[PDB]
């Protein structure tokens, strides 16, 4: 098994392995790019190849900022705010209608609470999915392993440590359930 | 009203409208000259081309994130620091001799918590006003339609959803009164 | 002494001192460099001039942003996530296999509740220290004096205000002990 | 006819003309955009917004200058250098399988040599067409009015002023014919 | 006090261009080059354009890529148009009059060596002034040498060498320049 | 013989090869980054990179044009003023106290004059050395295959197709002998 695909599999895995590194430069090269353009359709192309799936009439605002960008996918008609952060060594998915607030952070990555186990710099990386219709306020941590409900609002600075049900408003660090949006 | 006026009236508004994309390109492009910038008198100059007012002696250090640029006002002698975040459809008066710190956000955008109305992107703009003499903590949110009354301070990572009353120390998320700081 | 060695020695100071100046205007162009590189090697190169200390197979990731670089120690086989802000006019020293992630804040400054006090932007700096084997969160602010003890974990989006001994998780704004590690 | 019809045809145009104006700015955008492109798939499709026409795997290398960009016309299979210069004021027309080296000019317009005729920067504009299979040196000029003969080769450092015939090596200042290609 | 070495560049002597004082015009000059080159914004190119140059006269454009070493030593007039890739070495004072037109590509060249390689080898360098007078055109890929002077209403054709001073009402060419006609 | 390596040596060759293509992508990425830094140290550095080699003491000056940049090797106390054009499929060697003037262009690449034998752009790299103590002018071109030899020096807007005698002036298009310097 390639260190790559250890990573996205939530396994151990070697940073500096090289197909790994060469992502990281693509991403590198990218972002720059992305970041310093002032043409919307250019950052959109750009963002066709830096993301996995970049959806129809989605738009992600400048700065950006990733690890590696091709295990992101994102959706239509999604809309993502100004300076974002996604640690993304494992898949993050993002659906349709979905929006995210400014400065929201997305970390697939992890660590160890044993100091002799972060001395090699371990992680491990879990995926993140973003139903449909979700709404992320701004300054939101959201870390691995979380799924967010369909139709579900995230309140600004929350922290995200857990499943958001469906329909659903939560808030705080950690997130609780503050209301529920169903009919 | 242009779709420009109803932006700025709090009223549900066309993103795409050619004279708000006309404001968002020229807040773009100064933006990155600001943020690109060695030079301190250059960075002032393009500074005061950007926002709507920038008084006396104000500093504003890079890297600034706004979206419209225009619609900022802010007083004299007063410092916003790094990595700070605008959303600015909606007018933002900053007062005199105001202390903002680094990564603090402005959101006069909002959505509607029913899904239903967030599929076309819909949003709602309302004033932020900082009074004079405020001294605001890093990583601090503010919210739509607020008002930061004189003389007080914001706690570090607060999140403001309503006015502050002045002379007066707020903190957390959302902020609660902590101190009188009345004389 | 000079407004520098107030500065740094936690009293008021002078902050359009020419020596604090040319120290700030060394740290915005090294901090562009740094930010904007696409090599690796040329980057940690850059931030050998930007930093007091940099260790070895140490690693920051652009972008990072703070005031003036040479406060900055930063030990052996520690690795500092992208988006970072610290206000470095007191030193700030970080000790080996620490970890820090995305958008963490480091404030060394501050100023008084009093406003009278704030109207001249008057500031003091109290130093910061890491010690070995700490592990910082995402979006974590830390702010001045504060000491991070030995194989401590703090967890994201903590405010940390006062010290926190070794082998110990803490969390929350502010941040409180969640339990021991010790073990 | 339109002032960009006028243009096309090489007819006398007004070059602050609402439509010249925006030509000349966007070429201006995309010379940018191109020059500094890290990605080779986008700048190929900048290159096709800036070009008249742009053929099937045909090559431009940055850093490219232009004026107005649509008036050029590139054909199949054909590698231009870098650092060419082309006053494109009326149109340049280039055949398949064309070669152009470093640092070649084309330029269509010229002045009076009446100084009284020069007041106002007065400039007239006459088309140049490069037939297919030429190969242009390096640091070459090509003045206005002027067809290059298929299958022809002109010299480094020669400037051209009248039509080359095909089948032949020009070289010099003016160009005259070397020797003839034909056997 | 005493001469700068940067008055000794300025004025044709010999200077060690590692001084603070000439890093610092150049270190100027290299950031407002950059700005410039890739400005978007018309009203500050110019602006620009006027902290590089000594001088920028009225209803004068320069259009970039431009690139100088120094830019302070730059005097432009009032109703010139100089076209893209234009190459200054400006060393030395370089004025240029009133309603002149430069092509592109054009080289200036106020610096020279010694043709004895032996007084080359710690990049030894004289300046000599180059000076445009009013209504001259000169052409694209022009190079002027050190120490010239083209006279009022003179031309140059495109890809020249300018060795030496230049008649003014005259038609110039070749490499180095020779009167091709009068055009008085 | 690999791709990369025909190129270098003088064959026709496949440019679209990997390693070619790996080669230019970095050359790219380099040049722009060296053309638009601000800190002499940075560009200098990052042209330890980009070229083969480059010695003590030498200044390249932005903007500098390459293709491939490891096929240079730049020695010590050499300047190269802007907007130096340089093809590079094959190695260009340059000595000591070495002077090279504003937009001069050297072309080791070549074609075929034969029209048909351009069609798939074959192309011919041929070196290009430049010895101790040269001085090259302004807009000059040099083009394959030729050395300069050393202590020579070269009129400005000239085109130089064959090799250059140590201790002359040459000039013109083509060069010509102009003085000995001896
Ligand atoms: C696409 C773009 O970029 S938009 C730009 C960024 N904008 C945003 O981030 C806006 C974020 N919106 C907010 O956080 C809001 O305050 C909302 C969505 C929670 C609105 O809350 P509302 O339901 O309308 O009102 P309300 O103030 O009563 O909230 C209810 C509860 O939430 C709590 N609460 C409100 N805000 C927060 C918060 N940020 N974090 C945690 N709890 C919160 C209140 O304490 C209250 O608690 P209770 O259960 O004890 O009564
Ligand atoms: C503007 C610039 O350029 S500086 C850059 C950024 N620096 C900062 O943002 C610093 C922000 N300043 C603050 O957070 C301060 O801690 C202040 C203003 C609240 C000072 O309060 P102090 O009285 O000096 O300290 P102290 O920690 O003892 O206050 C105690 C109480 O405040 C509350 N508190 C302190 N910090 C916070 C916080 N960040 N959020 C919420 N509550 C807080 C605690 O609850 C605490 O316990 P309590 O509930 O029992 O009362
Ligand atoms: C170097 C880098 O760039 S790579 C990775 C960067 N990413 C990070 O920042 C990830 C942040 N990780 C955390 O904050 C985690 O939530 C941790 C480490 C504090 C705890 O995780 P775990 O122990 O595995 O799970 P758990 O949720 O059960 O934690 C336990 C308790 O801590 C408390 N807690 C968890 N998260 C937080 C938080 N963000 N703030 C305050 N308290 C918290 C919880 O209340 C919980 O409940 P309890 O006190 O009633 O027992
Ligand atoms: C498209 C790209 O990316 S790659 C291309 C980059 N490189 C180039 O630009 C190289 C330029 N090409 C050349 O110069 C051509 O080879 C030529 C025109 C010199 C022809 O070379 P050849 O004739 O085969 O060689 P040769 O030197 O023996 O013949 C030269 C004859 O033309 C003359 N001549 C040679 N070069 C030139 C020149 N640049 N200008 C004018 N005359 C020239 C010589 O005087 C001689 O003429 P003469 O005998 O009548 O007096
Ligand atoms: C300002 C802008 O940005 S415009 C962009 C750039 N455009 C240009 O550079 C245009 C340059 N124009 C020229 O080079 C022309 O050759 C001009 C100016 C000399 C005009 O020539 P004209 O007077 O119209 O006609 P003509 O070609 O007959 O000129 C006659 C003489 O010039 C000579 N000549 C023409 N071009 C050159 C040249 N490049 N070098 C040397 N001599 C030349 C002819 O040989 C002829 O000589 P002769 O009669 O003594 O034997
Ligand atoms: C490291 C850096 O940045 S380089 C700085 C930039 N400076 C330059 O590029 C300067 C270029 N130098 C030249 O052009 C010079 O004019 C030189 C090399 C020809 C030297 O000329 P000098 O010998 O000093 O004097 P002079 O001008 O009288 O030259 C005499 C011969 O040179 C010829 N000549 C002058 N310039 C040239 C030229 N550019 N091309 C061909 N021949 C020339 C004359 O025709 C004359 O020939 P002749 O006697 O056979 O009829
Ligand atoms: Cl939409
Ligand atoms: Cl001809
Ligand atoms: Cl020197
Ligand atoms: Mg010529």
């Amino acid at each position: 098994m390639s260190e790559l695909e250890k990573m996205l599999k939530g396994e151990h895995f070697d940073g500096a392995s090289a197909e790994i590194e060469a992502l990281r430069s693509q991403a590198g090269r990218l972002k720059l790019e992305i970041n310093q353009s002032l043409d919307e359709a250019e950052r959109y192309a750009l963002q066709r190849e830096l993301f996995g799936h970049l959806g129809h009439k989605s738009c992600v605002q400048p700065p950006f900022h990733c690890e590696f960008g091709k295990t992101i996918r994102i959706g239509d008609h999604t809309f993502i705010n100004m300076n974002v952060v996604m640690l993304d060594g494992a898949p993050i998915t993002i659906g349709d209608h979905v929006l995210i607030g400014p400065s929201t952070q997305f970390y697939t990555a992890s660590h160890s609470l044993d100091y002799r186990r972060r001395q090699a710099w371990e992680t491990i990386c879990k995926p993140i999915v973003i139903e449909d219709d979700v709404w992320i306020g701004g300054n939101v941590v959201i870390n691995q392993g979380v799924t967010i409900g369909a139709r579900s609002v995230v309140a600004a600075n929350s922290v995200v440590n857990q499943d958001v049900p469906p329909d659903t408003l939560v808030g705080g660090t950690p997130a609780r359930i503050l209301r529920s949006l169903k009919d």
